[PDB]
């Protein structure tokens, strides 16, 4: 579980999103596994606007963070998990390291802030859903 806190918005994987959430949508994508819902308080984290390909993710499966490497987005394919079928995931970056379903919206940040939140993981890989492009998260 995880969500990203920018402005007055909430950024969770689409999978985990709640009943509040829909009923407060903002946006969704099932092909990035991404549901932006409204918050009333405002939130403590800053988009990354970069091209970074190194920072820090949280595994909530080990307790801990762990620096790695990982892909530009791209549009991936994705064996089945527990929350969703094999299918192509858009937007999506991997590294090397332990993701089990459970750790799905730990973040992913680079120097520049959230890069992205947990969203697939097996074969010794971690997937995230990039948000670094979804520029209007930083507004209105
Ligand atoms: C004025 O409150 C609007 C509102 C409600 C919510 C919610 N319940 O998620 N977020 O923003
Ligand atoms: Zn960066």
């Amino acid at each position: 579980s995880g969500a990203i806190y920018v402005g007055n918005y909430r950024v969770v994987n689409r999978h985990l999103a709640t009943h509040n959430d829909w009923a407060n949508l903002v946006w969704e994508d099932s092909s990035r596994d991404l549901l932006v819902s409204s918050t009333t308080a405002q939130g403590c984290d800053t988009i990354a606007r970069c091209d970074c390909q190194t920072g820090v993710y949280y595994c909530s499966s080990r307790r801990k963070h762990y620096p790695v490497s990982f892909s530009k987005p791209s549009l991936i394919f994705v064996e089945a998990s527990e929350y969703y079928p094999a299918r192509y995931q858009s937007h999506l970056m991997l590294a090397v390291g332990h993701s089990e379903p459970g750790d799905c919206g730990g973040i992913l940040r680079c120097q520049h802030g959230v890069v992205g939140i947990v969203s697939t993981g097996g074969n010794g890989l971690v997937g995230f859903a990039d948000v670094r492009d979804l520029l209007w998260l930083d507004e209105e």
